[PDB]
């Protein structure tokens, strides 16, 4: 066709996500766990739970084994802490750059800039599945359009990113997502972005998505009323009391339940891990002093701190995040702790 | 799963392109448009590129009225200015535009609506009038990107992964707007990231999700349509080509006159326009284009009369030529 | 995998109907002409079915001339005959050879199908919009999407009347369909499929869409034999009764197509001349149970090797049109003669 | 879309690829046995091909254990026969009954064929995984693509060796390919489609993708006849002489592969024993040309027929009748000592 494909070198083939899903089918346990998850959110997010939804783990996974094993401990610390704390582990498998960057091991499990995308998604889905199979939910970020229907059936819980919260077409995928779905606060701050992405999400809308066939079609969606802020920074974090009680005020006045998921990292740290630790101290203190409002936090861990470059080709060190910095699992045990404690002082 | 309701059958991107072909004529329109508005980026012409017309399109016929009106300036200008038609099917906010809902009833007749989107499209084409489009999906290009020689990435995608993948793919030259707050920095991240080559999955021509690999896309330039205060005066457009220059990107600069720039008054895109004569008229080579919102009739409606848009207001046919006239006077001066 | 050496991107069906929809004439020659041919089917018209035309299409511009000629006999015999054309694109070979105008349009092997579907779908398009009924062999099992919404009557060939994924196929199409004997001259095969086409079933096959699925159809009553021969030709009264007498035992209607050409013909194609006399004596003697015959008939006769000549079949032998008007003639007349 | 009722979903092949892929052992046995029957034909090997297995296949778990003991035949025979099982899943009828185990694996009218064809193709992985070959019938043109990588050798039916579609997909499959004589004995519609499946083809297909599209095929040099009666038995010695003849006169090898059921067995399966009686007695008296033998054989002889809410037999066919594992040892043993007496 004339005018046509100039900036297109090249396109390959890709497995449809039904050949995903008979090849790694959801076991009874996995089904479980995904189901019992998302009712356990639901629950939270409708007011009869006072229990702290806590989506932590890797920035991004790269390694199958080092997040099996991450999982293991997590779900010890699931099981311990299940009074208190929904633990739910973030499974992310697609990055969103700044501008340029590893977008992660669906587009390049390999981490050569091979793109080797087929078996990213094989890669992805086995190890959801082995997640879920164990006892632990997951979680994730929707930001590419065609990938959920690979993975959606076992995510938990999912996140819309700062840069695409304001996204019509990422709008309209949450308000037919089977799971609950946080909308972050836009990258300098603004919440009225993420309360209308709530209001829209919970809409039903009519757009054109690709099935689990591989095909474009036109979709129709009901809505989505399990969506909620995530409160993640801006120029300055927006993790206190002062911004709680804005957002609680701004939820209300648009007709919304007063309630926030923190995120600890990104700009709510000023991009330093540690200091994960130091929003934790902040907001368990609101928790433990009788802050109902606050249903979740989200914490960047893996099993060793800090993080590591891919470019140097350097031998990876295990454990440790190729992305952004995370804290490592004696600080995660800690934090997990923390926030146990405060609420069940929130409780009593 | 649960929140799918129901899904409907959808009209693969190679069966409008059957129905539908580019004309000889509307192939060269497109072609040299591309051709030209890259040569203006690359500051081998010192025309101005002009994106004008309806707010959206809701009525084919009014649409190739307007089309015809607009050809005759194109031609008329053409030394000074490179003409093209603003051929937008939605407003982002409804109505959910022509293309979601041709028949304006809720009844989401997309397989129609994209016939009509492409049929209008290559009948403007065909009479040789190029068009603008505005990318706010990752399905629907398919059907008509190779009908389109410029287009814009919605305000509320300038952020998004997707849609800088999705420009870094596409074969026209390809607007950014700034941030709401005024501010360029996503706008520049986008340019950088829309420049790259990238690999994605998108949805090929045959209606099949694929893995794609693009080249990147260096056609990408700013547009400024404000922020909290209008940013089309000189010293906004200075401030902006030290920060393109202080990137390594070309210090160009398209000018959106309507919306934030306008204060939302249709009638104060002359003002913009009075404004940004003088700068070009007074030399300023960073302004390589435009965007005016015109219709036939000015104003805007709410759903009937004809001409008129039922979306955001426009200036209508009169004050059209004599913004064109003003914008071609000033490329003139400028050029010396 | 290691005997397949090219796989090329098809249009889906969907991309020839949008491109070439059905006129509002066009879609009114297809539904009057499988009325009236289901009309005469179940013996409530007492008119002669004539699907007469080229072996095979290879020339779009030739076979509109065809269909301008033939359409005006159409009219002037309407009374007597329902003239319906050959507008064939697939032709099964003995061994190797050209299957058709979709396979190969350019008839240099180069297999541009895509093309070949465009131009079969626009010169079908013509043909019924100018108000001429159409008939083809339904031979491939993903080429019927793209034509048979323009299709008026469909043929199975005697050596794939013993083919399920056929008799499955005639099983869901909308319009009437023979099936010819076997080469040998087996009547049974085609009394086993018309009884399995006329049954609903569940199988594999390609949407309008291109894709593969599973498909389930109503079965097809309007179906019935085609005498085509043997060894020896079977279209002599004799053979006629021995076929009334089978299908009355097989439970179906005591009627008959007989083709004039292949084996019936020995394979010469000026004996179709010889066929119409004995027929038409049948006609005009009181058999009513033939209900319709098959001529392979082009502007020129006989057929060439594969410039070409204008107007001669490149595959099989025809009679001209000289000896086509005066045949259609004699039809008529017989099925006068008859009433 | 007057006479279409309804439209399913139904899985692409490579869904079915991809949950059931060819292990190493799988992928080894199909290539090792598809190179030994190209030798076969090619007459650099004296050994019989020998198909063997079941009419059709109902239940994998007999299925399975009757390749546990044909495997170890296959072992024992090896130096002989090359042994490769029947694997066939219909029995193409014109009367009513089971469609078979692809189109309707449940046995009660259901046609859960996405069911069905992930049924058949685990079971051809198990088999073939073990170290045993399977042998297929290419009925159609939509489900080869889930079940073709392996087969180490396949047969068009008996009704479409002269359709151009089934001749098409012959010419572009990985295995060797048996084209069955006419109903009435005769042998020229299957040499006609040796010739047209050696050559290459162009046709519209259906890709592993689920998607029609144009195919490219290079000719298919590995095709051959099965004798398999017509009006009367055609195994015998006059017979294959003059098929041998038949087959020189058109410039094709004079090999014949003989099915010792159906016609040639005048329908009765213990027949199936006395056609290997005289089988044998060409082979051991020296006659080269007959390069295979196709067998219908079960754990338990005989048939039995389906039945709503009833349990069956186990081991025992619901189609066609054949014969039990007993004669199946001593079948398989008759002809490796035919084999061994050839030479
Ligand atoms: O995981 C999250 O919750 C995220 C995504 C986030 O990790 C992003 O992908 C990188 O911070 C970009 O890194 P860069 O700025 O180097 O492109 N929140 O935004
Ligand atoms: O059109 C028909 O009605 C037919 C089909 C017929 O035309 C066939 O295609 C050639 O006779 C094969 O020619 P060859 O024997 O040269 O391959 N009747 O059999
Ligand atoms: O294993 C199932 C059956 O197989 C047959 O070959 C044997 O004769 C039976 O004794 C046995 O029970
Ligand atoms: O970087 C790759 C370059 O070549 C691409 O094909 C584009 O035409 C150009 O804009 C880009 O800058």
């Amino acid at each position: 066709y004339q005018n046509d494909d100039l900036r297109i070198k090249e396109i390959k083939e890709l497995l449809p996500p039904v050949a995903l899903l008979e090849k790694f089918p959801a076991t009874e346990n996995a089904a479980n766990t995904v189901a019992h998850a998302r009712k356990a959110i639901h629950k939270i997010l409708k007011g009869n739970d006072d229990r702290l939804l806590v989506v932590i783990g890797p920035c991004s996974i790269h390694d199958p084994v080092a997040a099996k094993e991450y999982a293991t401990r997590l779900l010890a610390l699931r099981e311990e802490l299940k009074d208190e704390l929904e633990i739910v582990m973030r499974v992310y498998f697609e990055k969103p750059r700044t501008t340029v960057g590893w977008k992660g091991l669906i587009n390049d499990p390999h981490m050569d800039n091979s793109f080797q995308i087929n078996d990213g998604l094989r890669i992805a889905r086995k190890l959801l599945l082995d997640i879920n199979d164990s006892g632990l939910p997951a979680a994730g970020e929707f930001l590419d359009m065609i990938t959920p229907q690979y993975l959606a059936d076992l995510m938990s819980w999912g996140a819309i990113g700062a840069r695409t919260t304001e996204s019509q077409v990422h709008r309209e995928l949450a308000s037919g997502l089977s799971c609950p779905v946080g909308f972050k606060n836009g990258t300098d701050g603004t919440i009225k972005v993420a309360i209308d992405a709530i209001n829209a999400a919970g809409a039903p809308h009519c757009f054109l998505s690709v099935t689990k066939w591989g095909h474009s079609a036109i979709v129709n969606t009901s809505g989505n009323g399990d969506c909620h802020i995530i409160l993640r920074g801006g120029k300055e974090p927006n993790y206190s009391a002062k911004h709680v009680a804005e957002v609680k005020e701004g939820l209300n006045k648009a007709g919304l339940p007063a309630q926030v998921m923190i995120d600890f990292s990104h700009a709510n740290s000023s991009k330093q891990f540690k200091k994960q630790m130091d929003v934790c101290a902040d907001v368990c203190q609101q928790i433990a002093g009788g802050e109902k409002a606050i249903i979740g936090v989200m914490v960047e861990s893996h099993l060793v701190e800090g993080n590591q470059s891919l470019e140097s080709g350097e031998p990876l060190a295990y454990g440790k995040s190729i992305t952004d910095a995370c804290i490592g699992w004696e600080d995660t045990d800690a934090l997990l702790r923390q926030l146990a404690n405060a609420v069940k002082a929130r409780r009593g």
